[PDB]
């Protein structure tokens, strides 16, 4: 996250870190046994880390649970990042508490102008590199589909939305991939892609979770 703030330990209790020996992506806990992330985060040998603040120090609220199964959306296109969504099933159910909690799926798509919270352990610099150890937060609005299409001509599908600031300076970034965009207490987005980070007229692009609720629920019911 570029231009964000330190969330505070366990203030984003649905945030997960996907670990393959190191943090490589975020995700969101959607019930005691399932995580949603970006399909571009797919790899084998995922450990889900819940209750994290400092990903390099055991602080006491962590749950580390191996993935038993990953399900990439059947229509994920790695070239266009259309349908950039994946489900991860945990080997055992998380213990839910004030610091480890699921985030509700939306019943409705959020409108442009809606304020959202984006969070992650990604790069904090738009140029060069500095990876924070503790979770970073950004409040950003959802942008109109027209401003999103103008920023990324020919690249925005109906499964994507833009959020952030056209002036630049505040954005999700490398390592934030897969993480949550929460709006009005619902999961609305997944950190998916952009042209760099925090660049003028290049807002972040997010997977539009409200389009996937049917697929998520039916997949969870059967797996
Ligand atoms: N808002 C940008 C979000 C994003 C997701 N994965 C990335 C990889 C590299 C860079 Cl530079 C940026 C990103
Ligand atoms: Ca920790």
């Amino acid at each position: 996250i570029v231009g964000g703030y330190t969330c505070g330990a366990n203030t984003v209790p649905y945030q997960v870190s996907l670990n393959s020996g190191y943090h490589f992506c975020g995700g969101s806990l959607i019930n005691s046994q399932w995580v949603v992330s970006a399909a571009h985060c797919y790899k084998s040998g995922i450990q889900v880390r819940l209750g994290e603040d400092n990903i390099n120090v055991v602080e006491g609220n962590e749950q580390f649970i191996s993935a038993s199964k990953s399900i990439v959306h059947p229509s994920y296109n790695s070239n266009t990042l259309n349908n950039d969504i994946m489900l991860i099933k945990l080997k055992s159910a998380a213990s839910l508490n004030s610091r480890v909690a699921s985030i509700s799926l939306p019943t409705s798509c959020a409108s442009a102008g809606t304020q959202c919270l984006i969070s992650g352990w990604g790069n904090t610099k738009s140029s060069g590199t500095s990876y924070p150890d503790v979770l970073k937060c950004l409040k950003a609005p959802i942008l109109s589909d027209s401003s999103c299409k103008s920023a990324y001509p020919g690249q925005i599908t109906s499964n994507m939305f833009c959020a952030g600031y056209l002036e630049g300076g505040k954005d999700s970034c490398q390592g934030d991939s897969g993480g949550p965009v929460v709006c009005s207490g619902k999961l609305q987005g997944i950190v998916s892609w952009g042209s760099g980070c925090a660049q003028k007229n290049k807002p972040g692009v997010y997977t539009k979770v409200c389009n996937y609720v049917s697929w998520i629920k039916q997949t969870i019911a059967s797996n």
